[PDB]
């Protein structure tokens, strides 16, 4: 018998029992319809396949399941998303990214000092939030003490992609914009009058084919970006260390050998999959999979479950830091593919390398059965973490 689920409920994904159901689904109906007729791709084969149809499995119609399409680059086919994707791409060139390591190690380490006196912290609430956080704060020129404004802006508009809000949630997301737009608004103002080397300038000076963002369309990429930086990030750092300290021997591993850390950073993302589904939308009817869509519906690509498709990926309950091949589906695939992966990356390396040398005997203080995942049906992953440690003194 089929799980009886809702996939658009975020306590479907904050249920320990999820992985279970999308093995259900791989094994007997990969384009699975949930309680409610929602149809979802849970196999890594389904949802490449849909990946690459963008004229079929279009983003146009918004990428969540029940709200409309907003003017940013994610809700947008090609050519009109290569266009919008390659005037921001200038914020995310590889030589840029590169070149923030040392500003984002320097963040990693003031993180580091503030708890390593303490012998205890909350791995989520003192690393994993503030550090992505920190970083794509100082893209966007917020004072550091203002960076709890702007999480909580993020938070408010995570949480409205991730449920179907009440009026009351509606208002707060809706005030939360309107906070977000006014800052904005004043950094493109500034940067176009005396421009700097932040994101804001960068954005305003890109030009492709003869065209510039729009101060509209600066505000929502902007958004889009800032929400990706502080609301994804987090959980890879929190459950990707969490996979080390449940098995000793991945963290044993790691500490001896720093050229594991790139496969290390690849079974965080695999595993933790902290966007746990995109939507598309049909234009057209097609039988799909075995499973007959109809045109105008939303499909879900389920990440997680294409993470632990074991055509793919052999035991895939086992977490290997070693895993080669690791070709998972954490960042999605094709049009669309996460634009800030390589800036993700790099903010799970430095933490992850300095978490191991600075804090080398961590463990956690009690098992995953008690540490609960936050409800949400889009990103998700560990609400707290307490770790203890050796104390050692900070190195300022
Ligand atoms: C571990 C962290 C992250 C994960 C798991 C993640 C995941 C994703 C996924 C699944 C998509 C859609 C891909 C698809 O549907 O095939 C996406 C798109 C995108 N992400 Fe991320 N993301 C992360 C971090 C970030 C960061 C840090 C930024 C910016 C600083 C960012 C910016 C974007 C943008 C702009 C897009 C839209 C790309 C497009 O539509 O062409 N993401 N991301
Ligand atoms: C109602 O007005 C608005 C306006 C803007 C937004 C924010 N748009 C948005 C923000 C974040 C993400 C998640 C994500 C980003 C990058 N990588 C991975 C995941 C998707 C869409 C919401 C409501
Ligand atoms: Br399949
Ligand atoms: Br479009
Ligand atoms: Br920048
Ligand atoms: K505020
Ligand atoms: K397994």
């Amino acid at each position: 018998e089929a799980p009886d689920v809702d996939l658009a409920d975020g306590n479907f994904y904050a249920s320990r029992e999820a992985r279970a159901a999308y093995r259900w689904m791989r094994a007997n109906q990969p384009v699975f319809r949930d309680r409610n007729g929602l149809a979802a791709a849970s196999t890594y084969q389904a949802v490449i396949d849909a990946e690459r149809q963008p004229e079929l499995f279009s983003n146009a119609g918004g990428i969540r399941p029940d709200q409309p399409a907003l003017p940013m680059m994610i809700d947008m086919d090609d050519p009109a998303h290569l266009l919008r994707r390659k005037l921001v791409n200038a914020g995310f060139t590889r030589k840029r990214v590169k070149d923030k390591e040392a500003s984002i190690a320097a963040l990693c380490d003031t993180l580091i000092d503030a708890v390593c006196e303490r012998g205890e912290c909350d791995f989520v609430r003192d690393l994993a939030a503030p550090l992505p956080m920190a970083v794509i704060g100082d893209m966007l020129g917020v004072r550091p003490e203002q960076r709890d404004m702007f999480l909580r802006w993020s938070d408010d508009l995570v949480t409205f992609l991730s449920s179907h809000v009440s009026q009351e949630d509606f208002q707060i997301t809706m005030d939360a914009f309107a906070a977000y737009n006014d800052f904005t608004r004043a950094t493109i103002a500034a940067r176009r009058a005396d421009p700097t080397d932040d994101l804001v300038s960068v954005l305003v000076s890109s030009e492709v084919d003869g065209e510039r963002l729009s101060d509209d369309e600066l505000v929502m990429e902007t958004l889009l970006i800032l929400i990706g930086g502080d609301e994804t990030t987090r959980h890879t750092l929190s459950g990707g260390t969490e996979q080390l300290l449940r098995n000793r021997d991945q963290w044993d591993l790691l500490q001896r050998d720093p050229s594991l850390l790139p496969g290390a950073i690849e079974e965080m993302l695999r595993w933790t999959a902290p966007v746990k589904n995109m939507c598309r939308v049909l234009t057209a009817d097609t039988e799909f999979h075995g499973t007959a869509l109809c045109a105008g519906e939303k499909m879900m690509l389920l990440f997680e479950s294409a993470n632990f498709d074991e055509a793919v990926f052999c035991e895939p309950e086992k977490f290997d830091v070693q895993r080669n091949p690791n070709s998972h589906l954490a960042f999605g695939f094709g049009t669309h593919f996460c634009l800030g992966n390589q800036l993700a990356r790099l903010e799970l390396s430095l933490m992850t390398e300095r978490v191991l040398r600075r804090l080398p005997d961590l463990r956690l203080v009690a098992d995953d059965s008690v540490l609960p995942l936050r409800p949400a049906n889009f990103v998700s992953g560990l609400e707290s973490m307490p770790v203890v440690f050796t104390p050692s003194p900070p190195l300022g």
